[PDB]
């Protein structure tokens, strides 16, 4: 029989695609305006052996997977599925994507930007989560699971090479990148590559914030050009997963130029290709086979005033300060959007609601305690509820050898380096051989940089939220958990995670009604596609539609090109959805209370020559009935020559 059985589910999680801020940038301005790909969940579900122990991975195509959703997804899970499925077996991870909607934050500082919450995201996110958890496990099956490891030195660049060269330790990061990803492949009882998950840092911000289009950005190209363009087994699912990506950027040139681009779409495809790249070499070799027990261990960790042994300090005693944001250098600002949320109260009724940014002093302790860092926002102190979490999930499954971290935050290069070391010296005995560090996983606490990092006070720094010592503190965290798993003992009886779905504000407007152009009604085609195009030419289309926001039409799409045959009477076939790489779904604002749905397709080589035609699936509100009805068109068709 085989060691293992693993199950590839994926389902869609795409939020709101149009006027809900988007998460990353924390830019009050980019709110979405339509599609270019749509955001997935990828789960892998991992059986081991005689047991039936089961481990599950979802990686996410968002800015993060923040506490509330970890905490509803688990308790959905642990309600419908009681006894398989809790905290302990649960890992759940982001590719740290730019261009997906935000406000499924439950604290008031993720959700700034994006005037609050916005519940219709959040559970589009959670029930897509369980939605391909449910589709994995579906698909359990006997198999073989694989690690490889290579090293990736053109597709990333450190943007706090000053911080990073702090480090006295950094043999082997001396350029500011962490070269290298890992892989493990999952392969079916025919010896077939089924799907796999690749670790590798760097920031899905190959998108800029001057995007509005919903986009899974380089990673989830890297996903998509495997499972869509390259992959002919079906139920393929490949994941793109972080690891301490905290000062990795994508944009090798320091923007919106990585290696020598200048567009960032060009600039999302090519580092998502070399990602895939990568990955997929490494997949091919097989390097090493992945074998024995499959265990876990979770703790959600209370960081207030946590003690931090001196073992891990500078000799001394410390206890973890409580959340602040200091301010940093930029100009405008980096690695993408506006920044250290100086997001002016003035357009924002949610941050005047919180009640500004600032309120009377930091107590004077907090402000030693913070060390170097210079702050500018005390959201610990913050009433009636702290603006940023308190309590943590810190996670650790075991595969095999290999052992994969689950941690809340993002990481700096160095920061992870020596977690990962800390956790493979003390995991050694254990048979642990490779240790995988996700971040970006179960929550969100912003930034870790090592104390000497921390003391530059760069963007990182002053993002590092609970001091000095926050890198020592998920040090000894992860060490005191791994031992624990060496050992065979629990872990420590777990803090109490706050439920904070009683209080959520929002301050963001909903659809109030749509109306279709004057004259005109739903559907209609407002822009006709030319009568022929060639192969590379971009057919571009327009309808009379409604506001996205009044379905997120999850699992399905805003658009369909159609083929129909080479004399266009053949039983219609579609090629491209909105999830498609080569189309795009734009939403816009025209007159009042209309909106024009703008259709684009890249004829991509190798496309049947015939014809063609685009349809277009919607949803509009109306005032007095407050109902939402399905509307739609249809072009003419066009022909596709060959070319
Ligand atoms: C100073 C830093 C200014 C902007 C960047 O830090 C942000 C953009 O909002 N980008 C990320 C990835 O965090
Ligand atoms: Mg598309
Ligand atoms: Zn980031």
């Amino acid at each position: 029989d085989l060691p293992y059985r693993f199950g590839l589910g994926k389902a869609d999680i795409t939020g709101e695609a149009a006027e809900v801020g988007m998460m990353g940038y924390s830019s009050l301005e980019q709110k979405t305006a339509g599609i270019h790909m749509r955001q997935w969940a990828r789960a892998f579900v991992i059986e081991e052996a005689a047991s039936g122990r089961r481990l599950v991975y979802v990686n996410t195509d968002l800015g993060m997977i923040f506490q509330a959703v970890h905490l509803k997804v688990l308790a959905r899970l642990k309600a419908k599925y009681p006894g398989v499925y809790d905290e302990n077996n649960v890992m759940l991870a982001a590719t740290h994507t730019h261009s997906g909607p935000g406000g499924f934050s439950h604290y008031a500082m993720y959700n700034l930007s994006v005037l609050g919450f916005q519940e219709k995201t959040f559970n589009a996110i959670v029930d897509g989560i369980v939605r391909s958890i449910e589709r994995a496990q579906a698909r359990l099956q006997p198999g073989r699971l694989f690690y490889g490891s290579g090293e990736l030195r053109n597709a990333s660049r450190n943007r706090s090479l000053l911080s990073h060269l702090k480090n006295p330790d950094i043999a082997g990061y001396e350029d500011g990148i962490d070269p290298q990803m890992s892989v493990l492949s999952f392969v079916d009882a025919n010896g077939e590559l089924a799907g796999a998950i690749s670790w590798f840092p760097v920031h899905s911000t190959s998108m800029t914030n001057a995007n509005h289009l919903i986009s899974p950005d380089n990673k989830g190209y890297a996903s998509y050009h495997w499972e869509h363009d390259v992959s002919r087994k079906s139920g393929f699912v490949a994941a793109f997963a972080q690891t301490n990506a905290g000062n990795l950027s994508p944009n090798l040139n320091l923007k919106p130029g990585s290696g020598p681009f200048d567009n960032e779409f060009d600039n999302t495809r090519e580092i998502g290709l070399r990602q895939f790249a990568k990955a997929y070499e490494i997949a091919g070799q097989a390097q090493e086979e992945v074998l024995g027990e499959l265990d876990s261990r979770f703790r959600f960790v209370d960081f207030t005033r946590l003690p931090i042994r001196p073992e891990f300090t500078d000799g001394q005693p410390r206890q973890l300060c409580t959340a602040a944001i200091g301010t940093s250098l930029a100009a405008g600002s980096t690695e993408d959007g506006p920044g250290p949320l100086g997001l002016e109260e003035g357009n924002n009724p949610f941050l005047s609601a919180l009640g500004g940014l600032l309120t009377g002093v930091p107590p004077q302790e907090l402000v030693q305690c913070q060390a170097e860092k210079t702050i500018l926002a005390d959201t610990g102190n913050k009433k009636p509820y702290p603006w940023t979490p308190t309590v943590l999930p810190i996670q650790m499954f075991r595969i095999g050898q290999l052992e994969l971290l689950g941690a809340p935050a993002e990481f700096t290069v160095m920061a992870g380096v020596r977690i990962r070391r800390a956790v493979q010296a003390a995991s050694e005995a254990a048979g642990i051989r490779h240790v995988v560090f996700n971040g970006y996983a179960n929550a969100y606490a912003s930034y870790v940089t090592t104390r000497e990092e921390y003391a530059a006070q760069e963007y990182e720094g002053g993002s590092t939220l609970y001091g000095p010592w926050t890198q020592a503190a998920y040090q000894q965290l992860f060490v005191d958990m791994a031992v624990a798993l060496r050992e065979r003992l629990p872990v420590e009886t777990s803090a109490i995670a706050p439920d904070l779905s009683c209080c959520q504000m929002n301050f963001q407007t909903g659809v109030v009604a749509d109306d279709p152009y004057i004259g005109k009604s739903f559907g209609d085609v407002l822009q006709q596609p030319r009568e022929s195009y060639r192969i590379g030419d971009k057919v571009t289309v327009a309808f009379v539609t409604g506001h996205p926001k009044n379905d997120l039409r999850t699992e399905k799409t805003f658009l369909e090109v159609v083929n129909i045959g080479k004399d266009g009477k053949q039983t219609p076939v579609t090629v491209a959805t909105d999830n498609d790489w080569d189309t795009q779904y734009r939403w816009e604002r025209v007159g009042i209370s209309a909106s024009k749905a703008t259709i684009s397709w890249s004829i991509p080589p190798g496309t049947e020559p015939g014809h063609y035609y685009i349809r277009h699936y919607g949803n509009a509100k109306n005032f007095w009935t407050q109902k939402i009805s399905e509307i739609g068109g249809s072009t003419r068709s066009f022909e596709v020559l060959g070319t």
